[PDB]
């Protein structure tokens, strides 16, 4: 019945835009669209990072680059203490999907330790466009390539991501849309170590459904977007990848630290 | 009108038909013993493997293989054979696809230099269970086991393939629906490189429709079937990256060995 799909759809629409801050309305809004009411913070130079962290509402370090902590560092770090942030919020919007909480606990947590890169990126980009993302809540916009011109390693760890993000930005997607398709990435299936595959399909199945008659009614002339959409999936299987390859390759930098204990500890691999 | 789409899925399982010479409906026949007009000898040791050479079309050889070109290296070489071989089926497949040949010259190129492998695996899969495939068009069975004991590297290359075949195979397709999953495949337009991808996506999208309505109408209880093949697409992605890195290992343990000129021009590094 197209009107429980229907329901479903609004259901999850509510509880993502009450989970995530920042939405992509906003942010394009803030980003290539006009909206000047409130201009954000541009980063595009090392002068620009250090007169500007110190201005900007950042939580973790001050600019200070004169042999001391590298700017390169700080700034993958900062990822870092966001990436943690995303995850408690699509945790809690995992939990509004029909049908997730009454899952096997250790499921549960499997799916979100599997499914939260995926997000992060499809999530990402929404704030990016072909020459930049916001930052800091939407107060900051750091360059493309003040990105691109970081350390040798670090200088590779975005550039993936605004690829990506070019290409799924095409299919111009709406928050309606979007929480649909982050809740079938959630329910996936194939996880590895899941102990009750069916209801995890069964809902998948449904959220399924639903995506496919939203992108129906809502991109009447956008032909066959919903297997377009679909295909998507496997660029972001490759990013996380390819991620966590660069990830071991940066282990390679930095590593024994006494002091990085207790902070270490907050911010894993995930 | 729903009446083209079913022309063109017509079409392309005439084409499939015509230029692949063994099709999943006789894989089955032979796999299922119920059938027994003509059973395949089956190989799942050494000596099976030098009986194999009695009965079956072996070029290779049957006596001893340390001194003289191992068993594990026999059997690859045997394995690159019928790749190039099944790469030449393709192409041939891929001429009869509307609008293929029509494309830029070098897009034609690219886009089977790219969907080659993906599409190899997914028609493997149809040649086994979860025990052995099929080899030298039916006539023989060469069992999962004996070949997760060959010499450290070679017994790697298989599993793999088993594993994502025991899945895909689960979707139960036939090769109606096959045919144009396959062409699916090669009409990307994500494909590194592509000069012209608007011609590329136009096609696709008429195989997509194409593909959505032969499931809904040779599955109609298949619940969101069209949505679970499309996905598929990850996995053949991910064995293939696998493969490659395999590929680059042998090349260093075997300095004799060689890789087949036309499968050396389809890989590359990264
Ligand atoms: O990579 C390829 O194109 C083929 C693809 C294939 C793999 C499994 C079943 C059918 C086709 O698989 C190969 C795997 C290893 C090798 C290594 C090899 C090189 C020279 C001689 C013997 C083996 C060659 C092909």
């Amino acid at each position: 019945e197209s009107a429980d799909l229907r329901a479903l759809a609004k259901h999850l629409y509510d509880s993502y835009i009450k989970s995530f801050p920042l939405t992509k309305a906003k942010a394009r809004a803030i980003l290539t669209g006009k909206t000047t009411d409130k201009s954000p913070f541009v980063i595009y130079d090392m002068n620009s990072l250090m007169m500007g962290e110190d201005k900007i509402k950042f939580k973790h370090i001050t600019p200070l680059q004169e042999q001391s902590k590298e700017v390169a560092i700080r700034i993958f770090q900062g990822c870092q203490f966001r990436s943690v942030e995303a995850v408690q919020e699509i945790t809690e919007y995992a939990k509004s999907i029909p049908g997730f909480v009454n899952l096997d606990l250790n499921d549960q947590v499997t799916l979100l330790k599997y499914g939260v890169h995926e997000i992060i990126y499809t999530m990402l980009a929404s704030l990016m466009n072909k020459d930049g993302v916001l930052i800091s809540e939407g107060q900051g916009f750091m360059t493309r390539e003040f990105l691109k011109s970081l350390r040798k390693p670090f200088g590779d760890f975005m550039e993936p991501k605004f690829e990506f993000a070019v290409k799924f930005n095409a299919l111009e997607l709406d928050d309606s849309d979007l929480a649909i398709f982050i809740a079938v990435i959630i329910l996936s299936g194939d996880r590895p170590g899941l102990l009750n595959v069916k209801p995890i399909e069964d809902i998948q199945d449904n959220l399924l459904q639903a995506l496919e008659l939203q992108l129906k009614l809502n991109h009447p002339e956008s032909s066959q977007l919903f297997a377009k959409l679909l295909q998507k999936m496997t660029d972001l299987r490759q990013i996380v990848t390819e991620h966590v390859q660069l990830l071991q390759v940066i282990k390679k930098t930095e590593t024994d630290m006494s002091l990085h204990p207790l902070l270490q500890e907050i911010y894993k691999d995930l």
